[PDB]
């Protein structure tokens, strides 16, 4: 179609569809994850090989606990120890054990900016008068300003969906986390340090905290993004092509969840009147992999 | 399409077993809710299994009463408790019995949220001259400044499975003054989320000091459009899904918890006060491809 | 992962029926309209029928009290105008459960800091001055939209029996919204939602004109609300009701105690009618038979 | 409707009223669905109607040939379809009326030292800050029935050379309405025919004319045989006038308008002739 | 309902697209036409849609050039203003109706203060407490059944990034002046043509569409198709005391016409 | 109202050639449609391909050396581009062508000494790359000038072929002034890719025209001209006034590279003229 | 109908992919042959897909993190240019339509009076002020493709077609805009800086702005979707295209160079240091319309 040619023609799908859509779904309840996949085989005899479109769907939960509960520790210990396992990285892999992973979705696109360069200049003039013991003034101003502005459609932290290293064998994605505006103040990230508060991305009372248990001094789950409390739903699409000479293959479909443990403690300097929040990188990881046979003669999948 | 493929090929619906649309509707009047469902069976011979799409519509009423008319009977602590049951969460769950089949693709989900952080910087210069009387007397001025300006500008999915899928319809904020949330704290007012009149209007009962001017949903109701999909083997015959409908509610009251000078009425609201549940099961016949 | 027009019912179906019935209620100058279409999918369990309500209902906004206009208190401004506020339209299935069902429509930080520097001079003095400023701002703003004129097709409670809609009124910018946010207040003006002149003369011509206000408020809204009823092949008849209502308020002005006042629903009139949904021959409250 | 019904009997009938240079147009297509109960017919009104904006002053009457100059600027354009109160029932009319679709607070702090009266400071400040058809041709659906349907495309106000905003109702402080004024005090004693903003210096429609696209539909039983619909077209006019001598002071020009001065209507009926649907007056 | 159907297109017979193009080189104008005759049996009459395309040049000269002459230099430029297009059917034949495109409508705080000041021994502290409270419009003159007209006026343009000047903006007019300060030939003190709007230096490309219907009994018709160009003569003078450059223009100076007739045969739906 | 109903044919032809002197690539896409319902036969011509800018600084190559006359850097940056289509003054007809606030105040102050108050009461563009114009067409010669207007160099702007300054001249392609690296200005120009996508790479024409001739008529030798035009901005610390003020000025049409090839339209003989005979 | 390819029998889409693991590049290509009998020649559309990784190392990361002698000598090899070329052998030729293309970059370029009175007591009266000002603001803005992905089409031919997806600039920690030539008097280039001043002791390998704190492309890989088409006469028999894939790289480095300062980290960068290329030829058979 890029050469004033008919659309949906250069595109495979003319007198050859057979549309052999298959589905297989599975759950790993230990980390309460739900895999989904959607394959459709297209075998056009005009081509040399048989094409198969793979669509992964479903969702994968954050499953956000607070696993270290030391409420205040008034007298013996220098203070509380409350942690929260906030997930950060969500790597998804499809490792072919055959034939190449031809297409990969989504990809990288443009980022939208609006940089502004403003200049303004002014003039002034005034008069003041008096009669009885009092002095008059005068004024005649002149001003000139230059303003520069920036603005980008950054998707808060949400979870940015980058396309990490591909292969015709191993496809990967690393949908990371960036930062959030806790209680309308922001934007704070995983790096932002304060001399007397630490990281406040997960702080609840943003002015001065009453001396309460840190198990209930966290900003609530739903006071944070929709994904961070619920889970992301993949829509990643991949395609596999194999020759009519070639036959059955054995795919792997891995889904992972990196997790971070943002912690609140007075034990990490001060924290008595205020309350300090801290973050230690890459704490929890869990993996669940699964293999699948791609039949190519009857164009099923088990 | 995104795979340089022809449009509408990867998706099923070709020489497939019709669009067996079924329908079932009922009303639970106690909380006056009206459930609706519309299933469509697709039996693709090219596929290995049989597809069925479940679409949930209809409507759920809020039925928001004012159950505490204290200011009207005995004025306890001048101008007392008027309560309002503002519902907050609306969980809808579909829990298939843990022996039969698997749940599959579900709509809606959570989505990326986009923000726009701005960084503006401006710098200027100044200059002026003054005149006076009493023979001879000018002044002068020469300014220089620089500014930096920064500007900026919920349907949650609680744990799902191939067996139990659930959603959490949260609440975000309200305004003509600034945003206030389900937790917004005032040192001398508490939560003022639905406050109308500050400092008392006429020492009136709080039955008529509430802001009426608020969203369409509360009172009227939102209509769900949630979609789910189930696929089952061609050999197997039946299944027993559950469909739970819930309404968690909060009870914001306007009472003299605190009162100062001109009756500065105080408002407080506490989460998840009232709950109501309404479940019903449905038979997933797979050989005759219906559902009651 | 589904195709287009595949989850939708509409395959190898049977005669789409598409009947019509229109009538006028002239007392309140009302025009009722209905759009029924029966669709009988053999693949389904039951028979589907889509009802589309159309036509219109006029506001016909008068000023019905123009006489106190001479002298002595309560005089040349005791002018009332019956401005309607709420427009509920109801479809109450005969309490017997013909299974109502699906329905349409439905319901749904800045910071700036600066720095300064200056010098002050004179003519024959002894010393100059200097200045070094520092500023920092924090700005928070909001803005709402959607249905400002508030003709919002809210969906008040539906059932398997009675479906309803409430297109109410919130507020508008009369003249130039110099005041009145919406059924609001003023300590010396009252409600200014319907004020033309703040100082001004007969009060019949000191009102902001009918056409100086939104298109609907002077003319009337046309419903397009559609509902669908599905019933078993066992059933052969149905009995919906179709109510049309017009709640109205009587906004009145005053010279002084220029005071204006909004008054909650005072006078209303309704026009409802039921319809027979014959399912074995697809007739309505009209026409006859055949064979 | 209109599914596997065929017919699609598009007819056309046009006439011109040259006195006010109006051009009526109609576009009917009859659809007879056997699945339906009755016979459907959609009528589409098109064509145009001119504004014909004159300045008909200083006309055979002439010390003041440059005084009291009027312009008959139209305001309302009502289009009506009045079936006689004994026929087949009017139904759906297009278009309809639709819904038409900020608060900021900022607080700051200050503090300064003036060195190198003024030798100290400490500030605190707080601020609170709060799709118009400017070419006002609002297309309202004014009172109708299943017998007489009407429309009121009225006019509201304009942005005179981006300077305003003035309406036909709101009046300049001590000038009346200046919406069609070009120069307020520069031409001190000039002829009043030429102190207006040109016809083209204001919206596109105001000097030329609107083309209707109003569509209506009539349905009648298959038992019934004939109908006698009427379709009226009207043209209201306003009288904005310019004169000098207001309160003197550099020739303040008086701008005034006494509303609803001239009116014109152009109606004609048509026989639908269901028998053959000829929809062109006449008879059977 | 049947409201958005109005289906003439359906089973439209003969699809008789015709084409004819011509040029009038004197004013470098190019007329184009696209006719299609449709004889729909469902209709009463036979319909024919005419689509006008092509282009028309501005051809902007400066034909009065006295280079350096209180009395100015008198260099004028004939910048055209109005572009009238007329279609004059003889006042006895069938009807004309419908016109595309059409005209459209146009879519268009309280604060507080506070401060405190400190100073030295006999000076005194201060305070503060503030409070505050705050063009190528395409017009469609009336259609008729025979004689249709178009005018499509223009008002003004914004000279290089500054201000706005119209066909009535009174330096005098600087609409076509480049530098006002102060003295070459006045033929070359104008802002360059490509530094001015795209239309002013090129031309307009008509896209006007019209439709004609005629009764099945009657035969042939004799339409006119006029193309016109009203022109204005903007004039430049370099002082007409400081030496500033003054610009003047008077409306409706030059007009030129190029008309052509066409036979509407109706029994075979050919247009020559 | 559009030709394409029971019209068959669909005889898409193509002819491509390269002009290596300016490294230009002309492309053509003709499709003949002979609708029997019409009177004449329709043929749609679509010109595609691209033409490189090839923007040099003709004062280049390693310098160091022993130069007396300062630096003297020039750049031949093209401005206008044209795609004329001139059918021979005796052929068929060309029928259609594409593209075508107030406030108030009040305040109070308090002080020391007898009677010490004080009061206050206040009361108050498709720039940056080119333009796609259509100079007047005819039924014989259709021709357009895709010229260039202005750019915002290094976040400062906007500057244009007319942009003036009292002490720098035109700075449209300036990187930095006053003392810029005070080296050769060959590496003091704003980089070519710091400028529009077109200016450093080349524009791809997409102009569409259509030719129709009567079923009676024969032959229509057309001609497809392709041209370019460059501006010559000069910048040097050898014609200026020393004291920094490194000024630079720009002039008009200086370089041109026209390319032509009268493809015999063959309004019935298809095979557009190509390598004439065997190659 | 203006578009060719309708009922165009041959749609013989083939695919051929390979990976070069040393610099971890993976080439992919997608051709479909269409043989239109109405035309004179046979058309073949090639779609380049797959991806190419940045694989961004810090290869000079301070060996043992030595403070005064090694000091601040951590570099980062950030690639800049990504040229993709298709060079037909000089006997076949006949390149035609190429996607994507270039386009116009879009830009958007864009008085008061006073009066007041002051009053006091003591031998004194009122004061006055009457201001008058006027300002003229001038702004501009485009939709910057700032991060990277400026997708230019350098000169095409019937022999060699090329693309230069360059890199332009970035907003380092939301401040900008900074480019490869952005100089500061005391810091050099800050395009790749994390911390504007560290108190003397951090490793400079972990003093970089994090990888994901930089554009999506910069840390992962660009995925081409670039399409080209080759047409050849029915007389001709075969052709030999080249498909080169390249990655020019820059070495952004913090190096003593000019000794050191008061703990402030200087950043510098020199262009186009290391590059890697991966080319391969392919036979475009035209009789059986395959391609190895």
């Amino acid at each position: 179609m890029a050469q004033t040619t008919s659309q949906v023609v250069t595109d495979i799908g003319q007198n050859a569809k057979t549309h052999t859509s298959y589905n297989t779904f599975n759950n790993e309840q230990a980390d309460n994850m739900t895999m989904s996949l959607k394959v459709t085989f297209i075998d056009d005899p005009s081509a040399d090989k048989q094409i198969a479109v793979i669509n992964t769907t479903g969702s994968f939960m954050k499953a956000n606990p607070t696993l270290s509960d030391a409420p205040v520790d008034g007298y013996p210990i220098p203070g509380a120890s409350v942690t929260l396992r906030y997930p950060s990285q969500y790597d998804i892999a499809m490792n072919l054990q055959t034939s190449r992973f031809f297409h990969v979705a989504p990809t990288n696109a443009v980022e939208e900016t609006t940089v502004t360069s403003s200049v303004s200049y002014q003039l002034g003039g005034s008069i003041d008068a008096s009669v009885t013991p009092s002095g008059p003034s005068g004024e005649s101003g002149a001003t000139g300003q230059v303003d520069w502005s920036d603005s980008v459609s950054y998707d808060q932290t949400s979870y940015k969906t980058n396309l990490i290293d591909q292969t015709n064998k191993h496809v990967k994605w690393n949908v990371f986390f960036n930062g959030y505006n806790n209680q309308n103040w922001g934007i704070y990230t995983r790096d932002s340090y304060h001399a007397l508060y630490g990281n406040q991305l997960f702080m609840y009372s943003r002015t001065y905290p009453h001396e309460t248990d840190a198990r209930g001094n966290l900003v609530p789950m739903n006071d944070l993004p929709t994904l961070t409390n619920s889970g992301f739903s993949p829509g990643m699409i991949a395609v596999v092509i194999s020759e009519k000479d070639t036959e059955q293959s054995s795919i792997q479909v891995a889904y992972t969840k990196h997790a971070d443990d943002y912690t609140l403690r007075p034990g990490f300097t001060f924290g008595t009147g205020n309350w300090v929040g801290n973050n230690i990188k890459d704490v929890d990881q869990k993996t669940f992999n699964k293999s699948f046979v791609l039949d190519w003669k009857n164009k099923k999948l088990v």
